[PDB]
């Protein structure tokens, strides 16, 4: 039936009302999948109909995302293994993913090295792992799945942090490396702009979420209201589905307010006249 | 209000300092009468600097060459040039790795070393420094970009190091706040700038006006002699008109009644 299936999801108002059915055979890879936000995206792409690829160092709970994916509703799903600190198995892991699928319109970006709360002292491997894994590790992803998601007019969706836009005390290594993933994705979005490149990137934003780590990491020294994982996952996807720059996602009334930067937008607009990129894009 | 005075007899480290914004630096310190230790790889290009900065009237001049890429030197050079001295009062940070214009597609090797260098070294630096800035109740200047604040094509790996030492260095100064350290911390968001390396690497690319560079190095250490948190400069009134972000500032002050660190502090 599907040989004599075709159309179209992405009609009026795509831009922007969400539907699941927007994720409907859709080929997903989602990082740090085996646990907290990244294993409730694997569940809601599973619902979807999304054929899903999962990955995380944990073979035996990603064994245990794919069984419940499948059971879920997924058109297919498989997990592959591996530590995110080896650039080569970053690499080796998307063409790998891509193969299981026959290619790739999504990819999911969430996973993070295991930080803690403390004060910033003399741990300069915790800032260099930070940096390695949070953020070196989504570029060498992003460039070895950039071809297929050319091919799909694809998505690229970063898991960031409010901590990724504003500083926080306790996790300086860990907001540096996110502040990292603003710079870089913003910048290459202008350039994909002009170079018609269309595939959108979505930097989520988000506040404290209820996920086990996070409340066992914070306990006793962040007070504040956390924000359910589930629903937390599925704003994740629709700004992805929706192909939106931004996405904010926080417990508080009065961050939704007060982190948009229009200021930025405006600079970057004006800022948009003073270069010449022709030699770059023929 | 800045007065040259606050730099009189003031012990100075200044890194990329055989060039450009940094070497400019390294003059007006002279000018003040400051005690001044430069940095850069080129033992030859810093001895001109070091001799002029005799000239110009520094209290004394030093330079040590060496790679920032290397995270040996970079905590080596910090104490040597604490020994020269006799402490440190304030830290210059201002080198990064050379980068030209061009549109991201694999050169994972240059984000990297971007990171390694322009940010990474920079905390190296930090902590070999910071006990000699905290017996001085000294200043951090951290040199970035408006591609540090804001996204602009081309300088994508550029901009996510300059992106990271705001993220890393305004966690840190509000660590510092409640752990009672006083050591400042300026990060200096800069437009354009007229050195040599920079029009070369925009020419025929990026039109807009270039500021001077001589202008630019006074304004940094007058934010740093100062203890102000940012200090931003570039050719447009537009610019200082929108780069602040107030909502930054209020939100920073919301979330922090939602912590307690007296736990780490006692
Ligand atoms: N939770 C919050 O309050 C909060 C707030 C703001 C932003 N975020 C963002 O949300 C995203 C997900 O966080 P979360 O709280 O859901 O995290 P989580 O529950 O702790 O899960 C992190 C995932 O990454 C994997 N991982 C860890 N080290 C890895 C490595 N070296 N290589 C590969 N995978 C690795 C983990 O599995 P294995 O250990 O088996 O590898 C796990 O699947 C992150 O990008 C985080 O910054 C979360
Ligand atoms: N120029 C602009 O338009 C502009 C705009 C915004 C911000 N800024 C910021 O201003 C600062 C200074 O820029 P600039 O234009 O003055 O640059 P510059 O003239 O090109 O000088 C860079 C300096 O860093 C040194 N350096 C390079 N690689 C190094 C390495 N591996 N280890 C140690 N030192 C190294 C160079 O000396 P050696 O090669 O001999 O080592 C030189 O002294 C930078 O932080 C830059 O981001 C500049
Ligand atoms: O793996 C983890 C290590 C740190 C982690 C984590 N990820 N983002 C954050 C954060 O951002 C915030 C910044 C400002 C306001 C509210 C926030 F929420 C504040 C505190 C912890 N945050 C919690 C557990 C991620
Ligand atoms: O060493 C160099 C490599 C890149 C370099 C460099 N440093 N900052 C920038 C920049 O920021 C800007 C961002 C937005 C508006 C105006 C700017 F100015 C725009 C273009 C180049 N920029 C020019 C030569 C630094």
């Amino acid at each position: 039936m599907a040989s004599m299936t075709g159309g179209q999801q992405m009609g009026r108002g795509s831009n922007e009302e969400f539907r699941p059915e927007m994720l409907q055979g859709k080929k997903v890879i989602v990082t740090g999948a085996s646990k907290g936000i990244g294993r409730e995206m694997a569940y809601h792409l599973a619902k979807m109909g999304a054929h899903v690829v999962v990955t995380a160092r944990s073979k035996e709970t990603l064994q245990k995302v794919v069984s419940h994916c499948l059971e879920l509703g997924a058109a297919s799903a498989h997990y592959i293994a591996g530590t995110m600190e080896d650039m080569t198995f970053a690499e080796q892991f998307v063409a790998q993913a891509g193969k299981l699928m026959g290619g790739l319109d999504m990819l999911i970006l969430n996973h993070i090295t295991n930080t803690s709360l403390n004060l910033f002292h003399d741990d300069i491997h915790h800032v260099r792992k930070s940096m390695e894994v949070n953020f070196l590790s989504y570029v060498v992803l992003t460039v070895a799945a950039l071809p297929m998601l050319k091919q799909s007019n694809g998505s690229i969706v970063v898991v960031s942090s409010l901590a990724g836009k504003v500083a926080y005390p306790m996790v300086a290594a860990y907001s540096a490396s996110k502040f990292a993933l603003d710079g870089f994705f913003s910048s290459i979005r202008k350039e994909y702009s002009v170079s018609r490149v269309n595939v959108s990137i979505t930097l989520c934003v988000l506040g404290l979420i209820d996920t086990e780590t996070a409340m066992k990491a914070v306990s006793g020294i962040v007070h504040m209201q956390a924000a359910p994982k589930e629903e937390c996952a599925l704003e994740i996807i629709k700004g992805g589905a929706l192909r939106q720059e931004e996405v904010y996602y926080d417990s508080s009334r009065w961050t939704t307010l007060l982190i948009r930067n229009p200021c930025r937008k405006i600079l970057e607009e004006l800022y948009s006249t003073s270069y010449n990129m022709d030699r770059f894009i023929n």
